[PDB]
């Protein structure tokens, strides 16, 4: 028997349980996107505004329901309307990261049909982000 | 007259206003969980999360009356059902503190025909702890 | 025209616009108790602890009217009662900053007729504080 | 595209999207002030509070509604009724700045006869501040 860890194992939404993609791995990703027509975008984020928090509930009535701070990230640039080209999406992730070295970058994208994020995952972390675990070190 | 120290004079619940419990003394409370048929079990917190809080009272309207964080703590394992050996519960709890060295680990054991906890105690607090007094210094 | 400086001037109800109170100017004070057939009492704080605060609000419904964390202090032993003796009080003064010598010490008296404090002071402030100002600091 | 920076980008009003104020545009706003028959003034806090919080809000039904902590800032000396020199406003612009070299301070200008504040802007930040950027860092 091994014991998931409570301690400094945050996770990041989809893709987050396995093991850290690799460029190849982000490459097919962004194929998928492309080919099913989806509008790609890039959000990030400093660390304190990383994961859902609860502040502003202070303001509140018993209205809280549903309602989180840091939902919301800022969005790099606009979405990439029109984007046929996965070299383009690349090349903005490293324009976002270079940019912003010390944020959480996340690739998301958009369905307009349905009007929804239709997939996202994470892409930068900082590097001074110790709140998290390897893969093998999520149980003990 | 004594003055009894408000000051780092943090308690953990049954047993801590006694001297700290020898191995012997530890080992004759697993061997009282045994002889009562109880079940043993091994729960761990970081710093942290260790004692009761009211963050998440922020989210509420009205019905904050028994509402606490920090009671749960997280299972180490499972529950030690059928366990007839308190070598068993001993090896488990070295296993539990090599394992989180700077968590607070507590034993507890359940009854299972009134479905409640029947017994519980700190068996480690951290290292870095600094919120707590030596017996000989809860009053000055 | 001299301004009143609104930073790190924080004062400590009776007695904190006058220049600190010399050894003198205390034992007069305790000379009036005793006079008056008053019950002598000290109470400490740490730092934390020392001013008014809101935290427990978080709990509340819309009932907060008249309700401050910290208006308690600790008791040091007992109130002295019978205390027909201003060196006695002296002596617990030097007794109970001995004991806690980085903590806010406070001197108060009762009225048990009244049944209220009838008089307050300060009479130890850590030495590591920083959030007063000396007398000819506080307008600029 | 540049992308406008979500950090460390903290704004102040009244003429904080331009270059910071010359001297001369500073004597050019103070004689404007002066022009009008407005009465000048200067306000100033410390760095913990010049930014609106809520932090009072804990102590609220459902109330929150346009209340915000520090819209208030403390006043330096009082308005300067029936001014009409601006070499005085400046001496006092010194004056303050002097007194309290660590703080934020702004110049404001009151209409009585609206009853209102009708200009401001900031003429001192902290050097110690760190949550604002210079103009050419805005957007990267």
């Amino acid at each position: 028997m091994m014991v998931w860890t409570p301690v400094n194992n945050k996770m990041f939404e989809t893709f987050s349980y396995l093991p850290p993609l690799t460029d190849e791995q982000i490459a097919a990703q962004v194929d998928y996107i492309v080919a099913n027509g989806w509008i790609p975008c890039l959000e990030f984020a400093e660390a304190d505004k990383a994961y859902v928090s609860n502040e502003s509930a202070i303001r509140f009535g018993s209205v809280s329901c549903l309602y989180y701070d840091n939902r919301y990230w800022t969005m790099w640039k606009l979405p990439m309307f029109g984007c046929r080209d996965p070299m383009q999406v690349l090349r903005e992730i490293v324009a976002c990261t270079k940019a912003f070295p010390d944020a959480y970058v996340r690739l998301v994208a958009f369905d307009n049909q349905k009007q929804v994020q239709i997939m996202g995952f994470l892409v930068q972390r900082p590097k001074t982000a110790r709140d998290f675990q390897p893969a093998n070190k999520r149980s003990v």
